[PDB]
């Protein structure tokens, strides 16, 4: 294999370190000061972008030219596996006493809309291998964010029922992680293939981090600033 | 359920009757006059449109707005099930002594390119339910074409190895027909939904029938003055 | 230049000869038997595919990779020139006493939907030069269909007001034919480029001819048992 | 008319104020310390996103459903007017002694790739009116960035020949600005139409500002850090 996954693992570990050290959202949570409203604001944006993942994954298989047989199957298989996953986030929001309808009628925050656009773009154009970079960190993510999830669970005294989105991830994503890694070794033939994977891995994570910044800004404005939300 | 599948079955039966009674290609086969070249020309075009089915099926799931949960799952599941199916046609061509490379480097015939265009268009636009009309006759075809298949097998003395495309996935095909029928009852809520399914069912079959015409024209030119083929 | 437009002109002339000699629609008109209903059914389908021409022309410019500068400009310029042209067909229908709303709420006939699908497909995929084949015959049609137009004008005693679609933009049409020819010499660098232009020219005209067949079938049903229309 | 352009003008003026006050790139220029390399790095990214503008403008006309007649014409007309505009940026780069080929073979910076994705997305989906928001600030832009352009012209002692991209803008964009404003009044029927225009105006400008940040980071790394560039 031409791809060195220890090198990608190293870049991902460096990026999370920065995100967790600099995000006020993450510090607020780890201090033990997360609230229902904060968790909802954040789960709402997760719902918004997650809603498009099956679709943009399937798009690689439609737009990609001369993909290896295994890669075309992979795209449709995983699109099928991801379909509806956003409902788990919407279920978690309902589990903490909020209205599913307020979420369904909401427009995504600008950072989230920006991530959504990026993911369709890199799925519809360029080196068809590149979306695997998103999947690479997206699937081996539980190992870095576990302390943040454990702190939210403690502060809001949540049960696995109000945390289904992150409970699916750490069970059948230890398999999906293995599947992504095997697919990466199969489809990466040149260094240009690897470079495109690294470029998408990096930017998709940079863009996902900006969502935390939008979530935090709207959370602060939430007390007075804007009529954007409903506290019950 | 608002859809009456016996009515759809009746329209399909009427259309096949016409196609089988009027296609010179079909009579040639039934007359016991099929040749390796004829089967290969035909399987090559099947290869060209089948190559796109997984892709246009997945496309309904991407372009359709507010699809029932079961239908979005259905689109991606079925795209996954169809992925690679064209390889079975390629394999049958190889099985009768021809080169897989001459197929891979060939351009589809005009009627085949026309069907491909149509199926992408009805998958990307309009009432998202409509592609199920294509699937309706397509998953339930073997019963009408069985005699044509049996005659090809006899003339060219073929084994199941040279006929994977039409009889490898027979148990799978029976399950897919049931799944399409169940999905049709599920997603058709208004008569406009049903009409869109019927329009696509009809036109996709009309366009598929034009492929037989192109195959026959090029076959007659094949034993003559069109060096478009190799044998 | 690598393209020989006299060769293209010869293939187009051969194809029209066939369409005009075999279409019952064309003979009906030439026999002096056109009616308002017949012209409206036909203009309604013209409206349906013309509605998409600006859009699929613009699409070549968006999907084409590394197009010569002049060709990208050409695609967007011509899309701009074509925008709204379907309104002229709508206007002609209104001019002979029918309701513009019955046209706007109608679904295209299957053959028309098939042409629309094909033109988007060849604009979105393949050799980006190929749509120019459609334009080639389409901008240079009036000379072959002139007698049919003249016969319609006589039977239904039409003025230029009821025939805007075919004779309002005549000076503009002559300039567009020249522009397509110049662009063809400019963008065709290899024989594969030329072949792709010829394939599209041929199939787009074959598919347009199928519209005449659908128009005739529905017209015969119109004075009978298809309440698909209003008169 | 339902849209109040003085309100949009006010939001744009507030955003530029922030961008110009906080961008190290902009301060570096206004101090009189811009260099050929800095101008090239920046013009290269302008080239990258400008290259797609005619295309994403034409896309609104292809994807938009039931657009007013004047709006469909507008989309194709303006796509035609924008076609090739990126060549002016590439011409400016050549005018200061750099190789056009180094630009053509370069991949856009992540912030630029992110803007490109966003613009196609908002052009292919949602309320078809919304891309006019990008055009709104894009066309009435010369009035805020004029001092930055005048400082670059002085430091690098440039003639109108090495500044064709920003010389086209301030002549036939006083017409385009008027055309956008007239089109906005024509196509905005509801407040939801206006809101979509405002949302795109804001995010497209936020995303364009991030390009300045990527340009600056790569410019600093340019002395030692990375082999990404060529100083001649």
């Amino acid at each position: 294999s031409i791809i060195d996954l220890t090198k990608l693992e190293q870049k991902v570990a460096t990026m999370w370190d920065s995100i967790l050290t600099n995000s006020p959202f993450i510090h607020e949570v780890l201090d033990g000061k997360a609230t229902k409203a904060l968790y909802a604001i954040y789960m709402t944006e997760t719902y918004h972008y997650t809603k498009h993942n099956a679709k943009n994954q399937a798009l690689v298989g439609i737009m990609g030219k001369d993909l290896p047989g295994k890669y075309l199957s992979f795209c449709f298989h995983h699109a099928h596996e991801e379909a509806g996953h956003e409902l788990m986030a919407l279920s978690d929001i309902a589990s903490i006493g909020f209205d599913r309808e307020d979420v369904l009628s909401s427009k995504p925050l600008p950072a989230t809309e920006t991530l959504i656009a990026y993911l369709y773009w890199i799925s519809a154009t360029g080196n068809p291998v590149q979306r695997l970079g998103y999947s690479y960190w997206a699937e081996n993510v539980y190992g870095y964010i576990d302390p943040v999830l454990k702190a939210i669970q403690s502060t809001l005294d949540l049960t696995p029922q109000s945390m289904k989105f992150f409970i699916a991830h750490s069970k059948i994503d230890a398999k999906h992680a293995e599947e992504v890694n095997e697919m990466l070794h199969e489809v990466c033939k040149t260094q240009e293939d690897v470079d495109s994977v690294v470029a998408v891995m990096e930017n998709s994570l940079v863009l996902t981090a900006r969502i935390l910044d939008d979530v935090w800004k709207e959370y602060q404005l939430f007390q007075s600033g804007a009529s954007d939300r409903y506290a019950f």
